[PDB]
């Protein structure tokens, strides 16, 4: 799988059936058809005592891990019933920049989407949660293109250190709350991870104000490659999914 002609979301189906599930994520979020529900609680972050350990490149995404052997990094209240340990971020980003983001609102794509994943800590462990319905938390941010974001300079920074597949570098002392807008208003339904195994064990939380990034910033992610060292050169762009058919579900809002 990839996000190229051959191997792209429209093939993932043939090697994941449940590409074309009941709850399957990336949706559009219809601002006017979402609904208040006025018993959704507050978001609780609580990231004050994280701890990043490094940044990898994957093939497909740069992931930011952390360290979740304790409850350093949690995610709390709203939608969620218990903590939920916070094991890593990626982002989605486009070619250019009237692409990026998997959510849309009212059909209106970002540049980009961060994701902040999480897993319920009743179930012990990451592999145990992404068997259970209500195993995962994924905090979702879009990223526009204006003013520089300094809390994500050193992200933008190591880049260069991991521009193939299977590259890795040590990466702490990063504080995620630097990537963080200013109001914690969101949107939540229930969906899937947005990519293979697409397992349908998201609870989503997209937040409706987004951050803004420099268009230079913004530049140095699409100069990653999915390619490994030795190999023709691809570059990491549009590493989107579509948005699905929300087929019956309902989209709530916290305002
Ligand atoms: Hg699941
Ligand atoms: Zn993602």
């Amino acid at each position: 799988w990839g996000y190229g002609k051959h191997n792209g979301p429209e093939h993932w189906h043939k090697d994941f059936p449940i590409a074309k599930g009941e709850r399957q994520s990336p949706v559009d979020i219809d601002t006017h058809t979402a609904k208040y529900d006025p018993s959704l609680k507050p978001l609780s972050v609580s990231y004050d005592q994280a701890t990043s350990l490094r940044i990898l490149n994957n093939g497909h995404a740069f992931n930011v891990e952390f360290d979740d052997s304790q409850d350093k990094a949690v995610l709390k209240g709203g939608p969620l019933d218990g903590t939920y340990r916070l094991i890593q971020f990626h982002f989605h980003w486009g070619s250019l920049d009237g692409q990026g983001s998997e959510h849309t609102v009212d059909k209106k794509k970002y540049a980009a989407e961060l994701h902040l994943a999480h897993w319920n800590t009743k179930y012990g462990d990451f592999g145990k949660a992404v068997q259970q319905p209500d195993g995962l938390a994924v905090l979702g941010i879009f990223l526009k293109v204006g003013s520089a974001k300094p809390g994500l300079q050193k992200v933008v920074d190591v880049l260069d250190s991991i521009k193939t597949k299977g590259k890795s570098a040590d990466f702490t002392n990063f504080d995620p709350r630097g990537l963080l807008p200013e109001s914690l208003d969101y949107w939540t339904y229930p969906g899937s991870l947005t990519t293979p195994p697409l397992l349908e064990c998201v609870t989503w939380i997209v937040l409706k104000e987004p951050i803004s990034v420099s268009s230079e910033q913004v530049l140095k992610f699409r100069k990653l490659n999915f390619n490994g060292e030795g190999e023709p050169e691809e570059l990491m762009v549009d590493n989107w999914r579509p948005a699905q058919p929300l087929k019956n579900r309902q989209i709530k809002a916290s305002f």
